[PDB]
C-alpha cells in the first residue's frame, strides 16, 4: 500500500495473510465464510500445490504472531479455470481453510467475515472504498511493511479506465479501476488478493480483489481489481 495509514486487524477482521513454505509472504485475501478465504489466482498460478501454503486470520504484522491469530492449512486451492495474464483476467481464487485440529475459523474481535456484493451491483464511480495489505509502501522499496496498512481510493468508470492514456482495452467489464485523485495513494506489489471494500447500502461489501496495475501510484495508471459481483455464480458453486 502506497501512502495511506497503518492499522490493525480489528479494522479489517476479514483480511487474511497467505504465505508459502519454500516461509514467505504471498498475498492477502478475504474471509467470506468460516471455511473459505477468497483471493487472486495469479498469486498461486506458479505454485498450485495447496500443501505449501499457510493462512492466518486476525494477524496485524507480517513476521510476528499477532495475539489471537488463527493458522490454517489449505484443504483446497481453487483457481479460476478461465484465468489468463498479460492485465490478468478472471484473477480470482478460493482457498478452503482448515487448521491442524481440522477446524475452520471462529469469529472474534479480530476475525470476522466480509459480505459479498449482490449480482452486478457496484457503487457509482467516484465512491470512496478502502484497500488493505502488507504490500510495498514505495515502488522502489525492497521490503514489505511489518505493520498492516490501508488507504482510500475512488472507483473509476470503465469508460474512463478504458481510455488509451489509461489502460485502454486491458481492462474488461469484469474489472474495476480505483485510484487517488492525486494518484498519491494506491495498492502495490504484495497487496494482490487483498480486499477492495466499499459501503453499499450501509453494508461493508467485498467489491474487489487487488489484481494488477501498471506500477504503483502513477498518474493515469489506476489499480485494477477483480469485479466480485461478476463472479458470484463461480463463487457459490465452488464453495
Ligand atoms: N495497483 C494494483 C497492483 C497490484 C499488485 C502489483 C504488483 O504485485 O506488483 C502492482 C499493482
Amino acid at each position: 500500500i502506497i501512502g495511506g495509514e497503518f492499522t490493525t486487524i480489528e479494522n479489517q477482521p476479514w483480511f487474511a495473510a497467505i504465505y508459502r513454505r519454500h516461509v514467505t509472504y504471498v498475498c492477502g485475501g478475504s474471509l467470506i465464510s468460516p471455511c473459505w478465504v477468497i483471493s487472486a489466482t495469479h498469486c498461486f498460478i506458479d505454485y498450485p500445490k495447496k500443501e505449501d501454503y499457510i493462512v492466518y486470520l486476525g494477524r496485524s504484522r507480517l513476521n510476528s504472531n499477532t495475539q489471537g491469530e488463527m493458522k490454517f492449512e489449505v484443504e483446497n486451492l481453487i483457481l479460476h479455470k478461465d484465468y489468463s495474464a498479460d492485465a490478468h483476467h478472471n484473477d480470482i481464487a478460493l482457498l478452503k481453510i482448515r487448521s491442524k485440529e481440522g477446524r475452520c475459523a471462529q469469529p472474534s474481535r479480530t476475525i470476522q467475515t466480509i459480505a459479498l456484493p449482490s449480482m452486478y451491483n457496484d457503487p457509482q464511480f467516484g465512491t470512496s472504498c478502502e484497500i488493505t495489505g502488507f504490500g510495498k509502501e514505495q515502488s522502489t522499496d525492497y521490503l514489505y511493511p511489518e505493520q498492516l496498512k490501508m488507504t482510500v481510493v475512488k472507483l473509476i468508470s470503465h469508460r474512463e479506465c478504458q481510455q488509451p492514456h489509461y489502460y485502454g482495452s486491458e481492462v474488461t467489464t469484469k474489472m474495476l479501476c480505483a485510484a487517488d485523485p492525486q494518484w498519491k495513494t494506491d495498492s502495490c506489489q504484495g497487496d494482490s488478493g487483498g480486499p477492495l471494500v466499499c459501503s453499499l447500502q450501509g453494508r461493508m461489501t467485498l467489491t474487489g480483489i487487488v489484481s494488477w496495475g501498471r506500477g504503483c501510484a502513477l498518474k493515469d495508471k489506476p489499480g485494477v481489481y477483480t469485479r466480485v459481483s461478476h463472479f458470484l455464480p463461480w463463487i457459490r458453486s465452488h464453495t
